[PDB]
């Protein structure tokens, strides 16, 4: 967790809270200590105390995973990690409680597109602020190098052919 990125974690959390505030004021929500859903009354204006930071908490984990591990790449790695953490939690809890089988207990190369879109939304949401902040990110001529490798292979093959034809 870099110090500059650690500083920007709070700012990004505030920006996400502001976006959610715009959404909830468009929907209609007013602050109130009483917890309710049909009365349209919440004390953090349905996001509760911990539910306000349920999405702020994994931003640091996302940064750590990015450091430990183009733009479409960051998108797909982030969505894959999103699905993997939830799948691990679900499999752990179902193994603990002896529950039923979840259709999402399958490798990410088999899921329905809506399931991938659901966390691709959050991936893009967290990556847009990183891009606007000037953070260049990579996964961590081309044809010319390919041709050079091919030429090296051809040289090896020619050497082999010469060694064979010499006999």
């Amino acid at each position: 967790i870099p110090e500059k990125l650690e500083y920007f974690i709070n700012k990004y959390a505030e920006h996400s809270h502001d976006k959610w505030s715009m959404d909830k004021l468009a929907n209609g929500w007013i602050y109130g200590e009483i917890y309710s859903d049909s009365s349209k009354i919440q004390p953090l204006m349905l996001l509760s105390e911990k539910e306000k930071e349920i999405y702020r908490w994994p931003i640091k984990e996302s940064l750590k995973t990015m450091l430990a591990w183009d733009l479409h790449a960051m998108a797909e790695m982030m969505a894959e990690n999103y699905h993997n953490i939830w799948a691990k939690k679900k499999k752990l809890e179902l193994e603990s409680k002896g529950g039923g089988n979840h259709p999402l207990l399958v490798p990410y190369d088999t899921l329905t597109a809506k399931e991938k879109a659901k966390d691709r939304e959050k991936a893009q949401d967290i990556f847009k602020f990183l891009q606007i902040s000037g953070y260049v990110v990579s996964r961590g001529x081309x044809x010319x190098x390919x041709x050079x490798x091919x030429x090296x292979x051809x040289x090896x093959x020619x050497x082999x052919x010469x060694x064979x034809x010499x006999x």
